[PDB]
This record gives structure tokens, sequence and C-alpha cells, in this order.
């Protein structure tokens, strides 16, 4: 497809004047007019990198005329999202659609609550608790539903007989795999009749808590929710998040919300005044971790930050691209970016990996949870950041369109 559509171009102009301004993005084979119509006209460039060349610019323009240039469950989406008001209507919309109904929410707890009443028998005092995405409040419709069994070889063995009790015990659960041999030892399960597939671990402790935190956040501010669905969907799109060197999901959610703490007014606050806020009773550690933080946030004092959705958006993808990744520790705790030359980051928090990306978990501060993220990963995470940036000040993405044509957040939740 080395092909592009080309409309827009003035009354009685020339097809070699159309070669002759497409000559300048690389070799034009052809330039093909309608022939009992006008308006439109079809180019085919030479190279497949020379189209892409041409597509990579949005602004074309001829005579005084501004051309258009295009490349020439899913399909619900598109368009409900065609309907809404704005890129906030388009963005809370995308929202009310990828989140779990509340038959699926109560549907999940019927089956950890089988799968608790089917351990404690096993092991009296156990308990299940739903971790990630599931209590996170950014769970998606078929989430995976992610247990931790509260109580190296003896956690192999132990992990073997959850995998025999999921297997012969808990009624209409099947595909049981163990898996010991990864960095978080996991027995895979599926359980039929509610269609669910998950993991269960023997300790993810620490994690349940960051679960509360990101359920914390959302109720800290009611533009949380829309910005992470909405990167979610788009890092998704660009091939950004994912399983390997690809950013995980908790790193990206992480991520926003640290461009939240960074904001002018700040939409959220630092987990370190979360902590100051916490209180007696609510004081919690783990291995040496303070993972202390209010209940409700209720209580708590809201933001002074007015931005809208589009502009906390288009500032996302400007500031995100605009950042030093290699050179910065990203603190979710202290809400700021901790320089790595000078202040040694990795002197305190013995065991922190730094890289292409560096950023750190809001309570296991030895952790960076984008450490997994290679070079490659991250410069292409800042340049599809910065054609993002750069498309959210065009007019296709701040107003609708008359009819039919995709505008807003369209462009980038498309492959
Ligand atoms: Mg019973
Ligand atoms: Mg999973």
């Amino acid at each position: 497809l080395r092909s592009v559509f080309v409309s827009g171009f003035p009354r009685d102009v020339d097809s070699a004047q159309l070669s002759e301004y497409f000559l300048a993005f690389g070799p034009v084979a052809s330039v093909v007019m309608d022939k009992d119509k006008g308006v439109f006209a079809i180019v085919e460039m030479g190279d497949v990198g020379a189209r892409e060349a041409v597509l990579s610019q949005s602004q074309h323009s001829l005579g005084g005329h501004r051309l258009r240039v295009r490349p020439r469950d899913s399909h619900q989406l598109a368009k409900a999202l065609a309907e809404a008001a704005d890129v906030g209507a388009q963005m809370i919309k995308l929202v009310g659609l990828r989140e779990l109904s509340e038959a699926e929410r109560q549907l999940r707890s019927l089956v950890v609550a089988l799968m608790q009443e089917v351990f404690t028998e096993f092991f009296p005092g156990c308990v299940v608790h739903p971790f990630g995405s599931s209590i996170n409040s950014f769970d998606v419709h078929g989430c995976d539903l992610d247990l931790f069994l509260d109580l190296k070889a003896e956690g192999a063995a132990m992990l073997e007989l959850v995998g025999s009790i999921l297997r012969g015990c808990v009624p209409g659960v099947y595909r049981v795999q163990t898996v010991p041999s990864a960095r978080r030892p996991v027995v895979k399960f599926a359980h039929r009749p509610s269609g669910l597939h998950g993991d269960v671990s023997l300790s993810n402790r620490l994690a349940l808590h960051n679960s509360r935190f990101l359920s914390l956040a959302s109720e800290l501010d009611g533009r949380v929710r829309p910005l992470v669905y909405t990167l979610r969907a788009w890092a998704q799109g660009r091939g950004l998040s994912g399983s390997g060197p690809l950013l995980s999901n908790y790193a990206l959610t992480l991520l926003v919300i640290y461009f939240l703490q960074t904001r002018d007014p700040p939409v959220l606050p630092t987990v370190s005044q979360l902590t100051q806020k916490a209180g007696e009773g609510e004081q919690v550690e783990v291995d040496g971790w303070d993972c202390s933080f209010p209940r409700d946030a209720s209580r708590l004092e809201p933001s002074i930050n007015v931005e809208p959705l589009s502009s906390l958006l288009a500032q996302f993808f400007s500031a995100v691209s605009s950042w030093d990744l290699r050179g910065s520790l990203l603190s979710l705790r202290e809400g700021q970016a901790l320089p790595v030359a000078g202040g040694l980051p990795s002197n305190l928090w013995e065991g922190l990996r730094l890289g292409p990306l560096n950023l750190q978990d809001p309570f296991d501060l030895s952790h960076n949870v984008a450490a997994n993220v290679t070079s490659r990963v991250a410069g292409r995470l800042q340049n599809c950041c910065r054609a993002a940036a750069n498309y959210a000040r065009s007019l296709q993405y701040q107003r609708r369109s008359s009819r039919g044509r995709d505008w807003g957040l369209l462009p980038l939740l498309q492959p």
C-alpha cells in the first residue's frame, strides 16, 4: 500500500503540480485524477517509506488550499465515541463502556467467596484477597481475576498443593496450571460457570496494598479514571503497554498518576502526604515499607486543579515527551522527578534497578516498575507521545465532526 488518497486541491489544478508537491517527500510513481468527477485523486509514491513520510505530516497545502491526505465490539466503541459531545465526554464514555458491569463485579465477588470457602477447610484461617485489575477500579471487560492466598522448596510444594485443591475440590474450575518457575510463583485457573480466568499467588501481599492505593486515587479525583482508561487504550493501541519490554498496565497507571501529581496545582497528592494523613489503626507495613494511607478519600481535601480532561490529556502527551527518562527516577512518594546523576538514588533503597525508564513504586522503593522497559520501548513511548501531543494541538482533536469523520480520541485509539 504505497498509494495515498488526496483531496481538497483547488479547481483546475494539474496532476503534475500534485506530483511536484509530493515530490518533496520522496519519489512519486504516479498521480491519477478522478476522471468523471473531479475533487479527489490518488497518488502512488515510489517508496513505501516515502508514503509513510507523506502520511507522517498532518499539514498539507497547495496553492493556498489545505489538502486532506489519508491512506487508501470495536465498531460499537467507535460509533459511541463519535456520538459524544466532546473529548471529555468521549473519555467518560470510554470508561463507561470498558468498565465491568455490576453483575460482573458481583459475579467476581461470588467466585472469590467460593474459592475462600473451599480453601478455608484446607488452610484454617486463610484469607483470599482479590488484587490487581479487579479491585483497583481500572477494571475492564473480561479482565483477569487475580487472587492472593494469605496464610523456596516448601513454597513449590505448597503451590502444587494449591493447584491440587483447585484441580479436584472447588467445583466448576478447569485449566489448572502450576507455575513455580516465574519471578512470582502462581497457579493459573479458569472457572467455567462464571467464565473467568486468573492467577492464584501464595504471597503477592504488597501488591494488594498497591491495588488499594490505585482505588484511592480514583476516589481522590474524578478525572483519574477517564485519563487512565484513555491512556491505557492508547498505549495498547500504539503497542506501548504490554507483557515483555513493553510497559505493564500497572506501570502505565502509575505514570498517569505521577503526571497528575506533577501538575501545577496537583490533581493528586503525593503518597507521602497520604501517609501523613493515615492516622491511628491505619498504620501498616509490608517487608519494611510503609503501606499506610487513608481508608476513604472523603476526609481528604479536594484538588484545586481546574484543568479539563482534554487539556490534561494533551499535557500528558507533551510532558511525557518532554521528560528526561534515563537520568530521572520518577517518584510517586515525593510526587516529583529525583535526579539520577547526583543524589544517587541507588545508594539508599538498595536493589533499585535503573535504566531507560525509571518509575518508583509508591510503597516498595527498591522496586522500579518500569525496570523491564528497554531503550526502544522508552524512546518509542516518547516519540508516540510527541506525535499525539502535536495531534492534540489540531482542530481534529479539539472539536467534533459534522458528519461521519473521526474526531478527538478516535484517531488515537486506532491501530
Ligand atoms: Mg459450606
Ligand atoms: Mg494475569
